[PDB]
């Protein structure tokens, strides 16, 4: 789900600039959750702006972003210019997990008929039936069967047993808070409180960006406890000012690049245009916006896997030294000496995450000769699997907000292992809670399928396999072959794209089939396994990814004539026992496509339709195999009609249950 | 493929009695898949049987041992009422590896046009190249495209350059192995050594079933290097000459005639020479052991195919899995096969256990309650894959090695990997005498009885119940693990009534069959316990059914997998009433969100689940680290249903191994 709010404080907006920006900050955050969406603003049509923040208007629609864009348009009621010197508006698009994606179930959620107090929240209330029982006796009647609404319902229960006539709106929201379980992220709006806004997160992130041509007081917001003008955040020698409020920084970096990042239980508020913090720094992100756009591509899909010659180069970018053979993994110097007197590595991450734990364990096995284990965030909690102090436990998450995961780290560090987080989101709570990390620097990723981040994923991990290895005099070659493999991985890259064509006219021979089995083995486990799931993800075809020497013990009986199948043969210490595997699928009469090397001309000669990828070194080969599978599923889900980067069922980031 | 002769010494038969007891051996080998097959015996219809062994007749044919059986009681000139005091029959069932299915192809494979010396033989020659030019370089004919060929040709250069015109057919056959390179199990007969067999084995199976009115010289056979052939050296009726000798790859053709077997190890000569055996190499000796099967445990009986048989007798094989080992009256735990290594299992820092397939499955399904137990961290290992890895091993782990048939190829690899780091290693089989069993520091049989069909089904759930039992007797020694410990224990106690519960809903199973009959695939959902039956009920469905089944970790759905959930997708879900239960819930809700209709497989008190739900399989509750054993047989029976409605025989191998060699 995706958080947005738009609060102009004297700088003057008429009502149609103001809905376009808080659409197009639903538009940044459409990839968390597409499955409806809504906006909440000050209604009413009276010139003077004043006369109208008591009247709140809302307009939620199912669908995506684009639905609720034609809904708040061509509306017969609302004047659209109307000019507010002071606004606050508030939007929210949502990922309907469970239910109906109705507009009843759409955020913001209200607390009354005449939408006295409203809220749009990220997360869950684990105890919102208490709540809903507790409310619903006061005399509180509900509507939708969302968890939120419980929120709108008791701030408004916090105000109507208020002891005094000005309790602030911050002491109602504390209130509030106290009373809810889980995790939450909100955004607070009221007539009783015209223009004033209030963010508090517990769980889930939340940050607030300021934009104003003023200096402003502060670069350091110092946190309160139960207001004046050394304490708030402000322009100095005028009003003007603009906040945003949001769950990701790719909403606000279109407007200013100063945010703060809010921390568990802050409660941040906007109060005659000044933001101070109840209950800290003021940041410049280095994010571009040139990062976030899809360029001269027709999807962010196609551009990050078309860019990963790049994002790969990103990823090494003062971390790889070619010229004397050396890594430096910045992230890791105050932990690297006691990682390597520990005994044992554990990955724990779901989905391509952990396809980039399988993709890696062999030469994470080989280089550090510790035992490796790579598990399913899901199924290492299900389990309480034991864990030591003299573990390493490793954390790959793009987002660093993947809630499995995320509890996986904490299983961990209870049990006092030393913890490591693979990222790609800076201000993220994976990298925030764990001793150290490696940020992968990817860029943002915006294609629900991950792309590129599995590939620096990938690379990161091998980075640090060299460094665990670097005093070993019997494995210097061994580096530097995989050094050299990094130096020309990029190139080869490119090399593998080029054949784009070659792989759509393929994608034509498969789209209308209903199935399609990925095989291979060692390396390229994780190759059939990634393939397979992105297949899955954007395509919709029934594609699975079955270990090659697995094939003897069942799985082949699928296997005939009608049934497609994908090969991946490399020039790896692997390539008799994958011959073999090859020669029991044709047996059973199977007509596969296969790849494998440019100049494996064995293969090449007795396969029909072969993707020849150039060669590099057997523990990088992952990476080039599985880009043709990441075109190939590109390619399948344009011909079956589908779009490749909003697939159905789901979003991107799995931040809750 | 499977071998069986017939060495009656001193026992009058018929050639009739004869060939219907080859006959009958090679209907015990037909299980394991075959193209061919064929018989060797004396021809000649000479009343008096002792001027018939210079003559050996052989008949072989593409097809079924029924046709076989046609062509022998069809031969015009084979009179079948000669007595044979003294006489041996081979028999020989062929899955082809080199040359097509074929009469010159099949097996006995013979020296000459005179047959004079002729062989059986299961597995591959490696260097048979080299053995043929080197044979045909010596004036030697070939007639068939087989490297079991090479074998014949073979034994007899080295009879035609023996040295001393007394030289035992031990003799040529030591020979013969040594210059052979591979895998194989050898049966020899020949017109030079009438009544005389050997047999040898290197890497395959081979057994000597032996039967006598009389008593036996001895129960352990003494080796011999190249040490005198004597009376206290073989195996013979001691005051008379009369017994019967069976030769035989797999003991289900020798135990409807005796259970007392020798098992051959590799490069082990043994030969019958004047109805006595003997056993040479090139103190130590191998037992005469009784073995624990019956002839009806490899029928069909009452049952249409060997796995519904295998299924619905899961009750009973749960049963024998833990006897002797559970005492159910004072609620202890002892497995016999590690009394002797217990204690040092408890002071190794990890388990790793490793296998293949649905024994892989086994693993992944009692991976939690090890880790409870033990409280060690268990690792689940996919053989071929830990072999490509050269995954690091250590002198202090425990690697236990799971293994119906104790022969798979990368398992067996992977135990003599782990054994070469010093590793503690752990054979769990259901296979007297199998390399795995045999190779491991010890080990323990699961006593499920032979596994005759084609897909493992009573293997899993009794390899599931004695990682469990195992699992109780690591952790017998914690008081604050005894209440936990006995709730198990009870739960095993009902378990078999529990099974034959779920087997009750036969009936509802076929209805779900009748629904998926002409779906292309299904989904099935799980996570916890229940993970592997997910992915066992999806390979079951696979190999049996050939619809693409597969399991799917229900914690992943909303990282891509859900995608697949609309209307037209079938989906089964598994939601038990165990700690992830409102885990299990939450996934069911996101695939009803996405207009997903499951068929879900829950508890048989879980009202909110069937009112809610169309189609459910209710099954009997059970303590949460045995219910996957309740979860997966409905869909052991739903593979079987369905395969029965699309007309397929859930008896016949289908994918097998891969093409034959022409060369
Ligand atoms: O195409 C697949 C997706 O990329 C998905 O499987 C993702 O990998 C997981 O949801 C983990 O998310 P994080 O990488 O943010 O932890
Ligand atoms: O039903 C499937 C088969 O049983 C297959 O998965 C595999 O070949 C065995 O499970 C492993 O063989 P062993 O258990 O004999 O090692
Ligand atoms: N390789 C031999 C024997 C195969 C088997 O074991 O049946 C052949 O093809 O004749």
């Amino acid at each position: 789900c995706g958080i947005f709010a738009y609060l102009n404080y004297h700088v003057p907006r008429t009502r149609r600039e103001i809905l376009e920006t808080l659409i197009k900050g639903l538009q940044r955050l459409e990839y968390r959750g597409y499955d409806s969406a809504g906006v909440g603003f000050d209604g009413g049509n009276d010139k003077d702006w004043e006369a109208n923040a008591c009247k709140i208007q809302l307009i939620k629609k199912k669908g995506k972003v684009k639905a609720l864009d034609e809904e708040v348009h061509k509306q017969q009621d609302m004047d659209l210019d109307i000019e507010f010197d002071v606004h606050l508006g508030i939007a929210h698009t949502r990922w309907a997990t469970h239910g109906e994606p109705s507009p009843v179930n759409s955020h913001p959620q209200r607390s009354d008929k005449n939408n006295e107090f409203i809220v749009i929240h990220n997360g869950i209330i684990t105890n919102y039936k208490d709540l809903k029982k507790f409310l619903e006796s006061k005399g509180y009647d509900f509507e939708s069967e969302t968890d939120t609404e419980t929120i709108a319902k008791l701030v408004k229960y916090m105000y109507d047993n208020r002891e005094s006539q000005d309790t602030s709106f911050t002491t109602l929201v504390e209130r509030v808070i106290q009373q809810l379980e889980g995790a939450f992220a909100l955004v607070f709006k009221s007539v009783h409180f015209p223009g004033q806004a209030v963010g508090t997160r517990r769980g889930s992130p939340l940050l607030i960006g300021v934009r104003s041509e003023h200096k402003l007081s502060t670069d350091h917001i110092p946190i309160l406890y139960r207001v004046d003008s050394t304490t708030c955040l402000f322009p100095v020698e005028e009003k003007a000012v603009e906040y945003y409020f949001a769950s990701d920084a790719s909403a606000v970096i279109e407007h200013t690049n100063r945010v703060i990042f809010l921390e568990d239980d802050d409660v941040a508020a906007v109060v005659d245009g000044r933001l101070s913090i109840h209950r800290r720094a003021v940041q410049t992100l280095q994010m571009e916006l040139q990062q976030i756009m899809k360029g001269n591509f027709s999807s962010f899909m196609q551009k990050e896997i078309f860019e990963q010659p790049e994002s790969v180069v990103n990823t090494m970018r003062g971390r790889v030294n070619f010229d004397d053979y050396t890594v430096n993994l910045g992230g890791l110097k105050d932990h690297i000496k006691e990682i390597q007197r520990c005994r044992r590595l554990i990955l724990i991450a779901c989905g391509t995450s952990y396809h980039a734990g399988v993709a890696t364990r062999q030469v994470l096995e080989e280089l550090t000769e510790l035992p490796v284990m790579v598990e399913l965030a899901s199924d290492f909690l299900d389990r309480n699997t034991p864990v030591f102090r003299d573990d390493v436990c490793f954390f790959l998450s793009q987002s660093g907000e993947t809630a499995d995961t995320l509890m996986g780290l904490r299983y961990c560090k209870e049990r006092g292992a030393l913890t490591v987080g693979i990222t790609n989101t800076v201000e993220s709570s994976i990298s925030r809670e764990t001793d150290c990390g490696v940020h992968i620097n990817a860029g943002p990723e915006i294609g629900v399928a991950s792309t590129k981040a599995y590939t620096s994923q990938f690379v990161s991990l091998v980075m640090f396999a060299l460094m665990m290895c670097d005093d070993r005099i019997s494995m210097q070659e061994r580096r530097k072959e995989i050094m050299l493999g990094l130096k020309r991985l990029p190139d080869l890259i490119k090399e593998v794209l080029s054949m784009d064509d070659e792989i759509q006219k393929l994608a034509t021979e498969l789209y209308h089939q209903k199935s399609v089995l990925i095989m291979g083995r060692g390396y390229h486990y994780a190759t059939c396994l990634e393939g397979a799931l992105k297949i899955k993800e954007i395509t919709y075809m029934h594609s699975e990814g079955i270990l090659a020497g697995e094939l003897k013990h069942g799985p082949l009986a699928l296997v005939d004539k009608l049934m497609p199948v994908i090969m991946i043969i490399m020039r790896d210490h692997t390539y008799a026992k994958c011959q073999n595997a090859l020669q029991q699928v044709v047996a059973r009469q199977g007509r596969p496509v296969v790849i494998c090397d440019k100049e494996d001309t064995e293969t090449i000669k007795n396969t029909k339709r072969t993707i020849k990828v150039p060669h590099s070194v057997d523990c990088l080969q992952g990476i080039l195999s599985v880009i043709p599978l990441q075109l190939l599923a590109f390619h399948l889900a344009v011909l079956r009609g589908y779009d490749v980067d909003f697939p159905r069922n789901l979003a991107k980031s799995v931040t809750v249950e």
